[PDB]
C-alpha cells in the first residue's frame, strides 16, 4: 500500500475543513467568489505581477491558501493537536502572547516549513491556549477549570488513528482518508452548548472567549482566512455583496511593496445557542477574516515596524510608515526584509562569473540575479515564564520564524553561487 504523503493529507483537510465552513457559514461561500474575482482582476489589471507570480510558483497556492483559528482549554488539548498538525506537515511555528493585549490566551501557528510544502499547499492553523489563572473570578475559574479538565475533544477513533500512525510511522490511504473525516469532527460547529444556560452567562459575562472555549463540544472554527492581492478592493466590494466589513484594517498601511500581512474582519453570521433540556437559548457571534500577505521581514524590520507602530487613524498611519523604505531595493539594501535569489537563463549562462561573497545589487541590474520577495507565512506581532509554560504546555519548543526565513534566503544564495 502506498504511504500517503503529509502534503496529501493537509490539501485533503483544508479542503474539507472549507467545505464544512461553507456550509455552517455560506456568508463564507460569498466570501470566496468576491476574492476570486478581486484577485483575477488585480492579475488582469498588472500583466507583470502576474508575471513575476508565475516565475516563481506563487500563483497556485493563492487558489488554496486558507488559515484556520481555533482555541483550546488543556495544554492535553494543545499536545494533541501538536500530533495531528505533524502527520499533516504542519509545526508550530512563533509564539504570540494575546494577554498583552487583554487577552486570556497565548499561542502560536502550526504551518508547513519546507519551500515546496509552502508553495504546494500553505494551510495554517492559529492555536491558542486559554490560561486559566487570568481569569479573575476564582469561583469561575474553578468552573471553567473543571468542566475541562472533565471533557474530550477527540474521538476515540481519531485518538486511535494518532496511535497506529506511531507504531507505522505512517498512514495508508484508507487511514489518511478515515483520519480526514475524524479529525474534522473535533472542529464542527454544534448548537447544542454543554452547560446550563446559568453557567453560560456567568462565564460569557466574565469574558466571551472564555464561554466560547468551555460551552461547546470540541474546538469550533473560530474563522477561515482566505487570501487576496488587494484587502481594501475587497473591503470596498464587500457592501455590494451583503457583507459589512469593519473599517480596521490591521497590519501596516497600503504600500507599493507589502510587508507582513493586512486583515480585517467582520459578522458572518449571529449562530443560536442552544441548552439540553430547556425552549429558550442565546446567540453567538461568528466572525469571518480576510487577509492580504506581503514579504517577510527581518529582524531589523520587524523592529522597524514595532517602533513605527509603538510611535502612532489610518491616515497618521500612512504619515508615519513613510519612515519604512517602499522598493524593493531599498528594503533590500538594509537589510528590511526576505528575498530569495534566483539566477537568469542570463545568469545561470554566466553561472561561472557569479561567486561566494558577491554583491547581488550588480548582478541584478545586469540582469542575472532576480530577487524575488519571500511571503509572510506567520502572523501580525501583538501590541517569558509565559513562553516557556507554552512549549511545556506544547510538549516542544517553537520554532523561530525568522530562523527559518534567514535560511530559505541563505538556501537561495547556495543555488546562486553565494
Ligand atoms: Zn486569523
Amino acid at each position: 500500500a502506498n504511504s500517503i504523503t503529509a502534503d496529501e493529507i493537509r490539501e485533503q483537510f483544508s479542503q474539507a475543513m472549507s467545505a464544512m465552513y461553507q456550509q455552517e457559514v455560506p456568508q463564507y461561500g460569498t466570501l470566496l467568489e468576491l476574492v476570486a474575482d478581486v484577485n483575477l482582476a488585480v492579475l488582469e489589471n498588472n500583466p507583470q505581477l502576474h508575471e513575476k507570480m508565475v516565475n516563481a510558483d506563487e500563483l497556485a497556492r493563492l487558489n488554496v491558501e486558507r488559515h484556520g483559528a481555533i482555541r483550546v482549554g488543556t495544554a492535553q488539548e494543545l499536545a494533541t493537536l501538536r500530533r495531528m498538525f505533524a502527520i499533516m506537515g504542519m509545526y508550530p511555528v512563533s509564539y504570540y502572547d494575546l494577554s498583552q493585549a487583554g487577552v486570556p490566551v497565548h499561542s502560536t501557528a502550526f504551518r508547513p516549513i519546507d519551500d515546496a510544502s509552502l508553495a504546494r499547499n500553505p494551510f495554517r492553523v492559529f492555536t491558542s491556549l486559554l490560561r486559566l489563572e487570568l481569569i479573575e473570578n476564582e469561583i469561575l475559574r474553578q468552573k471553567a477549570a473543571e468542566i475541562l479538565r472533565q471533557r474530550d475533544i477527540f474521538t476515540p477513533r481519531c485518538r486511535q488513528l494518532l496511535e497506529e500512525y506511531e507504531q507505522q510511522g505512517g498512514f495508508n490511504e484508507t487511514q489518511a482518508q478515515e483520519f480526514v473525516q475524524e479529525a474534522l469532527e473535533t472542529f464542527r460547529w454544534h448548537q447544542l452548548a454543554t452547560v446550563d444556560e446559568e453557567t453560560y452567562r456567568a462565564l460569557h459575562n466574565e469574558h466571551r472567549l472564555i464561554a466560547d472555549v468551555v460551552c461547546f463540544p470540541g474546538c469550533h472554527i473560530n474563522h477561515l482566512t482566505p487570501r487576496t492581492l488587494d484587502i481594501d478592493r475587497v473591503q470596498s466590494m464587500m457592501p455590494e455583496c451583503g457583507i459589512e466589513p469593519k473599517i480596521l484594517i490591521e497590519g501596516p498601511p497600503r504600500r507599493e511593496v507589502p510587508i507582513l500581512l493586512r486583515q480585517t474582519s467582520f459578522k458572518a453570521l449571529e449562530e443560536t445557542v442552544l441548552f439540553a433540556g430547556q425552549k429558550q437559548g442565546t446567540h453567538t457571534a461568528r466572525f469571518g477574516e480576510i487577509e492580504q500577505r506581503g514579504v517577510a521581514l527581518t529582524p531589523k524590520g520587524r523592529q522597524l515596524y514595532d517602533d513605527l507602530l509603538r510611535n502612532a487613524h489610518q491616515m497618521h498611519l500612512q504619515e508615519t510608515f513613510r519612515t519604512f523604505p517602499d522598493s524593493e531595493f531599498l528594503m533590500r539594501q538594509q537589510g528590511l526584509a526576505w528575498f530569495r535569489y534566483r539566477l537568469t537563463p542570463s545568469g545561470e549562462a554566466h553561472r561561472q562569473a557569479i561567486h561566494p561573497g558577491d554583491d547581488p545589487q550588480p548582478l541584478i541590474e545586469r540582469g542575472w540575479v532576480v530577487a524575488q520577495p519571500i511571503t509572510y507565512e506567520d502572523f501580525l506581532p501583538v501590541s517569558n515564564a509565559s513562553r516557556e509554560a507554552f512549549e511545556q504546555a506544547l510538549g516542544c519548543p517553537v520554532l523561530d520564524e525568522f530562523q527559518l526565513y534567514q535560511e530559505a534566503e541563505e538556501r537561495s544564495k547556495r543555488r546562486c553561487g553565494l
